[PDB]
């Protein structure tokens, strides 16, 4: 349905493992969007041609205001192009670098949007598994949008696919190569909540082997400015036992969330 000559390419929006994301405009409608470019050679070498099929299949059939839209795809002989909704206020990763940390109001609002979006995914037995600040984008009204469904799968799942990045947002069960379900995203929510308030994830380290030990043992401490209410929600989500992690409804109902989350 689409080809490269249908778009006017603009500036790079960001960079990923298999290529860049560019701002683009559809020549006929003048529709501004983003094009995620992936090199075929790289996907073959890494053996991630599946995963890319999953990202397209899963994300194309999701419709939620806090989930980034995947309008379609196309390809040539060398590259694969994903047609995405353009998020104009960038990443939560960049916002965090600018502010250093976020207040309870901004944190609680982001956690609400994330829990709402994850509740919709989990209803369709879709587990994201790669909820990282670089994958959380911002709409024109500054609302959070979950993006990058490359690691998404239908639950329950095991993993043969090896992890090549930081272990900071991954639960003990994923790190150990064990079985897992939707409770993986509940752990990631707790890691993000801590990082939004503190400015660094609770198991950050100089080495991968050290991070693994901290995650495996659930070895974290709160700075003095973290409030009782915030400590309570983070400590409820960062449970070694996946079955002990709360339901997303309990996250949305938490007193600290209700008290600081901005109302639409
Ligand atoms: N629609 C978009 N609007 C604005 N910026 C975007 C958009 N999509 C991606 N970006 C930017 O490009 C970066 C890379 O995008 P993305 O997470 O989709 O790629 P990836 O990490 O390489 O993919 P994968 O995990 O599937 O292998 C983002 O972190 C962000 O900075
Ligand atoms: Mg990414």
């Amino acid at each position: 349905q689409w080809a490269l000559e249908d778009f006017e390419i603009g500036r790079p929006l960001g960079k990923g493992k298999f290529g860049n994301v560019y701002l683009a405009r559809e020549k006929q409608s003048k529709f501004i969007l983003a094009l995620k470019v992936l090199f075929k050679a790289q996907l073959e070498k890494a053996g991630v041609e599946h995963q890319l099929r999953r990202e397209v299949e899963i994300q194309s059939h999701l419709r939620h205001p806090n989930i980034l839209r995947l309008y379609g795809y196309f390809h040539d002989a060398t590259r694969v192009y994903l047609i995405l909704e353009y998020a104009p206020l960038g990443t939560v990763y960049r916002e965090l670098q600018k502010l250093s940390k976020f207040d309870e109001q901004r944190t609680a609002t982001y956690i609400t949007e994330l829990a709402n979006a994850l509740s919709y995914c989990h209803s369709k037995r879709v587990i994201h598994r790669d909820i990282k600040p670089e994958n959380l984008l911002l709409g024109s009204a500054g609302e959070l949008k979950i993006a990058d469904f490359g690691w998404s799968v239908h639950a329950p799942s095991s993993r043969r696919t090896t992890l090549c990045g930081t272990l900071d947002y991954l639960p003990p069960e994923m790190i150990e190569g064990r079985m897992h379900d939707e409770k993986v995203d509940l752990w990631s929510l707790g890691v993000l909540c801590y990082e939004f308030l503190v400015g660094k994830p609770p198991f950050e380290a100089n080495t991968y082997q050290e991070t693994y030990k901290r995650i495996s043992r659930v070895e974290f401490t709160f700075p003095d400015f973290v409030t009782e209410g915030a400590r309570d929600l983070i400590s409820r989500l960062l449970k070694h036992n996946p079955s002990q992690r709360p339901m997303l409804r309990e996250v949305l109902e938490h007193p600290w969330i209700t008290a600081n989350s901005s109302k639409p």
